[PDB]
């Protein structure tokens, strides 16, 4: 299953960094014989690294999941490492693409995005995998083109399960959906940004952002909600999202940082009350 020969036999590596995960850095690379641009995640070997490889491998091929192409077990700097070769997500991050629109971003488009993310979580939860770190850095597009596909990645905190772990994914969906609809995170629905958002959308968010994890919707309830299930019928209402993301771009790193912190807090064995 994992290739034991040198990854450089098959791939020409670059030093262009494409992203950073808890277990390793993500580099650009090129398949030596097809020329296809790909992404290489370098994981120094460990049980956590073996878990990530195992979980991403099982999830690879599922809807809206970044696909693994190859996995290599190599020696690097005298250390045993695992190299995950993934499809190159040349469209970049979800919210950067929205930010780079001027053009109308509609509530229907947010509903289609959320349905895509929910489809990925639905696949994972039906295979007893909870992601536990769904966040802007992990939501990527296959290309900069209009027909790009949104996919989830990074299984470094994934866990084979537990209703609590799955409810942390559902909380992530509510946070992402909140930002999708107004351009700032929930950490009420203030006017003017939320003035014209439908009642279905605000109802779904409140059901996902319950403080009590047992009160949060499951992914099945999420996918059956009319805002998701009937996402095509969702009003084409133009949102403030792109404009707000541009206006607040200097604070975007802080938004990502506190979401990362909130997600890590949900993963601790024992937390304060
Ligand atoms: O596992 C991860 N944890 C943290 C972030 C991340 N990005 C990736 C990743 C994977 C594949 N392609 C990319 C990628 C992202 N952004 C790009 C922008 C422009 C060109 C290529 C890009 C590739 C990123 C994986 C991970």
């Amino acid at each position: 299953e994992p290739k034991k020969y040198a990854v450089t036999d098959d791939y020409q590596l670059s030093k262009q960094v494409l992203g950073l995960g808890v277990n390793g850095k993500v580099l650009e690379c090129f398949h030596r014989r097809t020329g296809q641009k790909c992404a290489l995640k370098l994981l120094y070997d460990s049980p956590k690294a073996r878990q990530e490889v195992d979980h991403h491998w099982q999830a690879s091929g599922g809807p809206h999941i970044v696909c693994i192409l190859d996995v290599y077990e190599n020696m690097h700097h005298g250390k045993r490492c695992l190299l995950i070769i993934m499809e190159c997500m040349e469209g970049g991050e979800l919210f950067s693409r929205i930010q780079e629109r001027d053009q109308a971003f509609t509530e229907r488009e947010a509903a289609e995005i959320m349905r895509d993310i929910g489809t990925a979580i639905q696949f994972l939860h039906s295979h007893n995998i909870a992601h536990r770190d769904v966040k802007p850095e992990n939501l990527l597009y296959t290309s900069k083109e209009k027909d790009a596909v949104l996919k989830l990645t990074d299984f470094g905190f994934a866990k084979e399960t537990e209703k609590y772990d799955k409810s942390c994914d559902m909380w992530s969906l509510g946070v992402i959906m909140y930002i999708l609809l107004c351009g700032f995170p929930p950490f009420g629905f203030p006017n003017p940004e939320w003035s014209e958002v439908s009642e279905d959308a605000k109802q779904l968010i409140r059901l996902l952002l319950k403080t009590d994890p047992t009160e949060r919707l499951t992914i099945t309830q999420f996918m059956n909600h009319p805002w998701i299930n009937q996402s095509m019928v969702v009003p084409q209402t133009p949102l403030h999202t792109a404009r707000v993301l541009q206006e607040d771009k200097d604070h975007w790193d802080e938004v990502k940082e506190e979401m990362t912190s909130a997600l890590a807090t949900m993963r601790v064995d024992y937390d304060q009350v």
